[PDB]
């Protein structure tokens, strides 16, 4: 795997290195031509991975030309990362959205498009519009999906070389277009290549989240169409994301998703000192250790985020620094102008700045302040005010470094370590100096995951002693350690619901499968002849047992059910009765060929076309009748999973048996219901 | 007349305080100081501080000229002055609040008694602490900030300072624990002088009911007939539902370390009615004049806009369905957008925010949402809010928010810049002045409210965010027969009287009336809602009065070095009525009851004076002189517990007993009044009224309060133990 996998690709990046001076010599329109030339070369059967230096070449020079803005190597290896089947963890700061281009380039070549899924709408928008002037550079359509946006400008955006939408309304636009009943109605194209711009919440959190379509004595309503997140994702031929050095899932992404996960480095290196968690007997020791480790630092000059659990958490450190002294902004989420006001200048000289439930990446901040506040602030910014503030800036964010860049303090940690890493990550951001400190006490709530009230009681006999500490370094490794096996007990419980998942998903994509072939065919014929000779042998096998005698027959009730079910009204008593030649192989041949000879009638005043239609929008509106009964049932046999495999014997596995018989037994009805409407139609004979 | 009169009068003050100008221009940074020590000069000889005002205010607009490079406005100083009366100066957003402010605030400081500017909460407090505080020490002013948390010397200090700035609530709080002190000393706060709140909807319309509340552990250690049989504490005649027996009560509805209780209380319009005056701001933001009025007596001035203003509130319109609200509302924002015109729609929620935007996008229009999720891409879209052809989407869009600039602002572009240049920065510059040119005559910024709320305030706030500081600008209202809104005309058939006016396809026609059978309806909902509301104060000025009334004693023992002459005074006063209890006045000796005198006497005095062996010894020293000995000895039993402890430790131990005793049963009272209060919720019927017997008796209780604080204060000085 690891450095063998990218030593491998820092030689392909000195290839790109190589090449910078060729490419600033090309012309804009020599630039432009190079899609044309790689996809030349695609046709005559060149590999697309042997096109990427050259093609990387050709964005980065692109980028500097359209963006002013050069991709690192570093943004070169990711981009190579992300055109395998991987997860390229990347710090925050690394500027993931640049690395992107790359593979999203890369991937639109073949001229089959390329899905970036983003996590809302807004990101969609501006990433696209953002992007289109590099793209149309290099002779590329950009396309948008959003909620909403008719069929024809759906389709537009999808038949782009590049798509950005979210995760929501690609998988909703999946369901609907295996909903549609001719293939002209479809949106999207084949599934390629989808890239996660933020994989922590797309594909881990939604994983098994359910995308729905529902729909219609109540009428009352129901589900129509139905795929989880995962499932959606595992239909592309190609899959890959991004996230920062949080991650903590590389295990869950693999088990998933088959996707192996990279960690790139940084461009600069990472030097923030992430120092050993300090434990303490109560919040009240604790919290005079955070007030003492803010107090040396502020008076250093050194800036200081802290982060709580709660406003309750976070009213308690206010009022115990304001007693100490210190100055400090809260950011309370009432006030949205004062928090982005406060972010601001949060690494100011001897800030403070106390936070909860700090969210995840959070705004940049900026050391020794933002200077691009101060000039937005002004009434009537000249070019020279400008430079008496950056020159006073640097003078701050120099001496703002030198005092050890911003100071992070955790007041608890969060029982995922992933929200700890993330609140840590706003330090040491582009190789700046930075600390980071945790906090926990023997009354927090996270000294429980050590499930056991002697166990963690015993560090009460480490006696602590206030402002007396040691440091154990071996606590950190401990509570790392707790936290990994609360996230792997969660895990296990997850792959087992994800096992349940896997029947459905299966049965899915087997009727999702003879669905789309049968919408991508303009006639369904030999289907119809050959499930119709199925139908008729499993109808007649019930009145008729195969190779008994007349005595076992019930030809009374196949009389019936051939006018009942099937319009089909044969003299079959009269038959037998008038020829001792018979027998059961050739009866089954006249009924058969008489049920034929009624339905070619009524194809004569129809017409062959019309008839070719109806035959599959019955086959189609049929198998969707069934299917969504067959959701329902599945549901309520899921539910279920409490009363029916028990003594020894497992659930799951009796499920799978349960399952496999009711999809088996649709796929029969399916059949029968078919032929049935087909045979049942009345058309007005002449 | 009202408004107009007072602008009038107002007008003229202004037009003396621009003659001064110039004086005030030729003036030192020192003279300019200088101004603040004549001023206080004038006042000590009689001065009357409404006669500063001009030279005040002229003197405020030249300090904030030199500090700020800010000039008041004659809008501002209108505001400042109203700002002085007891009253609410209503300031359009945009208007500049918060300089407008700093001129009352330098005027009420000049008796040296204290200003209190209340803030929202602590960063504004902070922040205008600080950003003011070059102004007024450039006046020779001091200002104090005040937070939660803060050591109490350090609150003093800024209680000090010649201007305060702090939260409500930590005024509150500070009030309390000043009512808490044993030593006066001990206080933070000074008097109440002026109270300059800053944003008046919130803090004292939204929380007038919110209490403040310090707790401490504090404290210390057919159905009926069955339960009031037994036992005793009551054991005689009386009746387990009285008020008086409610905490036995509770503790029988109840029936083990501690539990905590309330140790003093206030809610905001209590605390804020103490002060000598009361003035705060708000924007447009009126349709709450006569609350205001009616709990504060804070009259409103509409101050006018600096520039004209000239925003468009058109006829609200009215559509059968809530689908054909929607429909109209699109093509709306598409023909302004194809115009150029920039519009802002907000909707009461999320799920009306994604109808609305996923119909946009059916029709081809872009524009963003405003998701609470991603403050960062709210705050990204808010900036282009004002570009052309620009579209958002807010919900249940707060109170005033962010100025949308016409154009975008350019100077946040430039704020992109790594680099800025002189020709580079003009470029951007004169290519906004372009946009923004456009977009004033596109129309400026058009609002669409798809819904209204209840609140018309909150309507109002949201129309208000278009036509700031003179930009041209609109607001159109959408409602539905649909609409929860047309509701609120409590009937059904009342409204579907628009079935048959009944809105068609394509066309549209307006009507007057209809907005402002509206707001009729939105205000008919107003005061209906106040009237509850009123009762509710109604029940608070109960717990206020007697509030008032114990604190107001409670200070002045803590005002007094020596307490000796009330404890005299309230001795006779008890030894008087614990011993007419027994010797009816001037009774015959037979009618007289010992056996059970004495018994007191001794039991809740240690006061033990083998009495009838008096009148035993003496037939013939009748009732006043026998009256006259027994305080007599008690006293005497007194003075020597003295002789031994001294007269100043004694004197404060007398003051201690009388503030721990009044504390005592203070709380006590707070919780019993507490079970009173939610004991009437169904201690009974639709019926004699519930309010008024709760009244009564809370009084009743309090009066009875009242004298035994008497009663238990010579108690504990009759029973007190020196060795």
């Amino acid at each position: 795997r690891n450095d063998r996998t990218l030593r491998r690709m820092r030689k392909v990046v000195n290839i790109i290195n190589a090449m910078e001076p060729e490419m600033e010599k090309l012309s804009d329109e020599e630039l432009k031509g190079k899609t044309a030339e790689f996809r030349a070369r695609l046709e005559k059967g060149e590999v697309l991975e042997n096109l990427i230096p050259e093609a990387f070449a050709v964005v980065r020079e692109a980028s500097k030309r359209v963006f002013g803005m050069r991709h690192f190597d570093v943004q070169l290896l990711g981009g190579m990362v992300l055109n395998e089947r991987c997860i390229a963890e990347m710090r925050t700061g690394e500027g993931k959205t640049l690395t992107a281009t790359l593979p999203a380039y890369l991937n639109a070549l073949t001229g089959k498009g390329v899905h970036v899924v983003t996590v809302n709408d807004y990101l969609a928008q501006r990433d696209a519009e953002n992007n289109r002037p590099l793209f149309e550079f290099l002779g590329l359509t950009v396309g948008i999906n959003l909620p909403g946006m008719p069929a024809p400008a759906k389709r537009e955006a999808y038949a782009a070389d590049i798509t950005y939408g979210t995760n929501n309304e690609y998988g909703f636009d999946y369901l609907r277009d295996n909903m549609a009943f001719s293939p002209e109605e479809r949106v999207q194209r084949k599934l390629h290549y989808a890239l996660v711009d933020e994989v922590d919440s797309i594909l881990i959190d939604e994983a098994r989240t359910p995308l729905i379509i529902s729909g219609p004595i109540q009428n009352e309503n129901q589900t129509l169409a139905s795929i989880t997140f995962q499932n959606y994702f595992r239909l592309y031929e190609k899959l890959a994301g991004m996230t920062g050095t949080a991650d903590t899932e590389a295990f869950e992404f693999s088990s998933i998703y088959k996707l192996d996960t990279v960690v790139v480095p940084t461009n600069r290196p990472m030097i923030r000192k992430d120092l050993p968690d300090l434990v303490y007997m109560t919040e009240a020791e604790k919290i005079q250790a955070i007030i003492e480790d803010i107090k040396e630092r502020t008076a250093k000059g050194q800036p200081v985020l802290v982060g709580t659990i709660s406003i309750e958490k976070s009213e308690l450190v206010s009022n115990e620094l304001t007693k100490a002294g210190i100055k400090h902004n809260v950011l309370n989420a009432k006030f949205h102008a004062n928090e982005a006001a406060i972010v601001a200048q949060a690494g100011y000289p001897a800030a403070v700045t106390i936070a909860t439930n700090m969210a995840g990446r959070g705004t940049d901040i900026v050391l020794g302040g933002s200077w691009q506040a101060e000039v937005a602030a002004l009434e009537n910014p000249t070019a020279e005010q400008i430079e008496k503030i950056k020159a006073d800036w640097q003078v701050r964010h120099d001496a703002v470094l030198e005092a050890g860049g911003l100071h992070i303090i955790g007041t608890e940690r969060h029982e995922s370590r992933r929200i700890d890493n993330q609140l840590r990550g706003r330090s040491g951001r582009q190789g700046d100096a930075g600390s980071s400190r945790f906090y926990l006490s023997m009354e927090d709530a996270l000294m429980r995951i050590f499930a056991s009230d002697r166990v963690s009681g015993m560090m009460r006999k480490l006696g602590m002693k206030p402002g007396e500490a040691i440091e154990h370094p071996w606590v950190t490794k401990a509570i790392a350690n707790a936290q990994r096996k609360v996230e792997s007990r969660n895990f296990d419980i997850r792959k087992q619901l994800l096992e349940y998942d896997d029947v459905a998903n299966d049965q899915r994509r087997a009727i999702y499968s003879q669905r789309n072939e049968l919408l991508d065919v303009s006639d369904v014929s030999e289907t119809i002849n050959s499930i119709r000779e199925d139908v008729f042998k499993a109808t007649i096998d019930a009145y008729i047992p195969p190779q008994s005698l007349e005595e076992m027959w019930d030809i009374p009730g196949l009389q019936e059910r051939l006018k009942n079910d099937f319009d089909l009204d044969l003299p079959i008593a009269e038959w037998l009765d008038k020829e001792p030649e018979l027998h059961e192989e050739t009866l089954r041949e006249r009924i058969l060929a008489q049920s034929i000879e009624v339905y070619q009638r009524k194809e004569e005043v129809v017409g062959a076309e019309m008839m070719r239609h109806f035959e599959k929008g019955v086959m189609l509106q049929t198998l969707d009748s069934l299917w969504k009964e067959h959701l329902a049932a599945m549901d309520y046999l899921r539910q279920g999973i409490h009363l029916r495999g028990y003594a020894q014997k497992d659930p799951k596995q009796e499920y799978k048996r349960e399952s496999f018989s009711m999809f088996a037994a649709m796929l029969e009805s399916l059949k029968y219901e078919v032929i049935s409407t087909l045979s049942k139609v009345q058309v007005r004979m002449p």
